[PDB]
């Protein structure tokens, strides 16, 4: 056997009191009235999750797999990757990253304190001198907010090494994980695209097929499906880069000591068990998942004899668009695809279904939809079911949180009916009332943390989505119906209320002048009776280059 996890009986413990409900009394009640619908996961459901993620992996590799792997390595062998200096790696550490057990924290790392850098150097030397000893990790239950569904999701489990080790991962591997995936997978590497670019790729791919069929593939507990073999195959791809000798060794040692597995320690310092699958909180998780998903999926496409496939991969998230052969034979091919993924260790959660309308394909929890701009031209844009974004926004209104998913959701889904009507109106109202428009806030974009001034949103949205994001109307019936239904479920006030609120915050923003007034003019033009003509506004290099989920990255 090869078990994803072995358990001792020690509990997955919280490090502090955990909240699972919105506070009693108002705050987010003006956002949504059905507060009992909103919950946050805690350590109290850790054991339900442990049951789902724990199983034996039988893996059977074939010629298709080996062929694809060799192709990927040929492309990987064009890459030259550089060691990051200590200073560069320290600057990529988020200011609230989990402190080291060696008596320094994220702020000390970022300041290059004596104790921090002493430890980081000792850890680096230790990777070079010790090639075997498993590296300790901490296991914790993740706190995430959802809406109930007619019951409740258990907490996800996060597994991560000590801050000192995380700084060493950046030095050995940041350049690799930021450059290799695109070198290997080209246009298939989803993290290279902004939302507009993603939409474009999907639409152009779909229109390029004589008769398109598409499907999303959901692997059940992907991280747990990843084998020790997969993780060594992943290293085999990394080792094709030109690398400094210390980087080669650090990659070698990290692979055997950390990435393939190791001991799990709870917040109380007790041994909880042992992992032999992917850790969610290491630098290589997004890259590793993306490579492994792509490899397995490309080989399965061949085994299924699916014709003219174009794939788009974002970590464990997969969508394929191919040439239809007919209904019955697409169904059969998709079953063979699944059978081969299952042999490769990646069985499905939701059984995949062939889809003949691009708009009904959900990938990265998002779908393509269509609206029209001021002049009436069709504009394709990315949207999703707003339930989770709105539940999270109510939580962040009522309780202090370091990550502001509302701000990330505005950036990624600015064109949508729901982000504009609700999230912009609600959060600009609070910010303006609290006199904090100017204050920068943390949010996440493809797993990395960015500090963003709310007043820069008009500029950010134009660059990313186009001027069109401020003028979209004539949304599709499908999208409208989903929005309305979600908003009934959560008890969100009607359009009239948001329109009034938006007119009011728009008035106050305009009177302040400057970036505030720009926010009023562009973000809230939908709210006014007599629309204004909107025009172009007088460094996003690192944005939408790569994914870093769990990889402890800041900018
Ligand atoms: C300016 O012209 P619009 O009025 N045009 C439209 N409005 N809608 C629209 C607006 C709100 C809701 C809705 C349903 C619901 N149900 C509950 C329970 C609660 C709440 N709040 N809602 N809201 C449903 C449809 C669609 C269109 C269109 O052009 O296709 C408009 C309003 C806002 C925004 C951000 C953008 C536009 C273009």
């Amino acid at each position: 056997s090869s078990m994803s996890y072995t358990w001792t009986g020690a509990l997955i413990t919280p490090c502090a009191a955990e909240e699972s409900k919105l506070p009693i009394n108002p705050l987010s009640n003006s956002l949504l009235r059905h507060h009992n619908m909103v919950y946050a996961t805690t350590s109290r459901s850790a054991s339900l999750r442990q049951k789902k993620v724990t199983f034996d992996r039988l893996q059977v590799l074939d010629d298709h797999y080996r062929d694809v792997l060799k192709e990927m390595k040929a492309k990987a062998s064009t890459v030259k990757a550089k060691l990051l200096s200590i200073e560069e790696a320290c600057k990529l550490t988020p200011p609230h990253s989990a402190k080291s057990k060696f008596g320094y924290g994220a702020k000390d790392v970022r300041n290059l304190s004596s104790r921090a850098v002493n430890h980081i150097r000792s850890v680096w030397e230790d990777l070079l001198e010790d090639t075997e000893t498993p590296i300790d990790t901490t296991i914790m239950a993740k706190s995430e907010v959802f809406c109930v569904q007619p019951g409740r999701k258990p907490a996800r489990l996060i597994v991560f090494p000590d801050l000192g080790v995380r700084v060493c991962e950046k030095m050995a591997l940041y350049d690799v994980v930021s450059t290799l995936p695109q070198a290997v997978m080209g246009s298939s590497y989803g993290f290279q695209y902004s939302p507009k670019q993603r939409v474009e790729f999907l639409v152009n791919t779909w229109k390029s097929k004589k008769c398109p069929m598409g499907f999303s593939y959901d692997t059940r507990c992907f991280d747990s499906t990843v084998t020790e073999s997969d993780i060594r195959v992943e290293e085999s791809i990394y080792q094709c880069c030109d690398l400094a000798p210390e980087a080669r060794q650090a990659i070698r040692s990290l692979t055997e000591r950390l990435y393939i597995g190791g001991p799990l320690t709870n917040s109380k310092g007790q041994n909880c068990g042992y992992r032999r699958c992917r850790a969610s909180g290491v630098l290589t998780t997004s890259c590793g998942n993306t490579l492994t998903c792509y490899l397995k999926a490309t080989a399965a496409c061949r085994a299924a004899k699916l014709q003219d496939c174009t794939m788009l991969v974002n970590g464990d998230d997969l969508v394929v668009i191919c040439e239809s052969a007919g209904t019955q034979e697409d169904a059969a091919a998709l079953r063979a695809f699944t059978e081969a993924m299952t042999r490769y260790s990646a069985p499905p959660g939701d059984p995949p279904q062939p889809e003949y309308d691009l708009e009904l394909i959900t990938s990265c929890s998002s779908n393509v939809s269509v609206a029209h701009d001021a002049s009436g031209k069709r504009v394709y844009y990315l949207t999703r079911d707003p339930t989770t974004p709105l539940a999270r926004a109510a939580w962040e209104t009522a309780r202090h949180t370091p990550i502001n998913s509302w701000l990330g959701n505005i950036i990624m889904y600015a064109p949508t009916l729901w982000a504009r009507m609700i999230l912009m109106t609600h959060f600009f109202s609070i910010l303006l009332a609290q006199e904090q428009l100017e204050k920068a806030l943390d949010c996440q974009i493809y797993g990395a943390c960015y500090s963003i001034e709310p007043l820069d949103l008009p500029q950010i949205i134009e660059r990313l989505h186009g001027l069109s994001a401020f003028t979209l109307h004539s949304y599709s019936p499908g999208e409208i119906n989903r929005v309305a239904s979600c908003l009934r479920k959560l008890g969100v006030p009607p359009l009239r209320t948001w329109r009034h609120r938006a007119r009011s915050v728009r008035a106050k923003l305009l009177s302040q002048g400057g970036r505030a007034a720009t926010c009023g003019r562009y973000l809230f033009n939908w709210a006014v009776r007599t629309k204004l003509k909107l025009t172009p506004i007088p460094d996003l290099s690192g944005w939408f280059v790569a994914g870093y989920s769990g990889g402890d990255i800041y900018h």
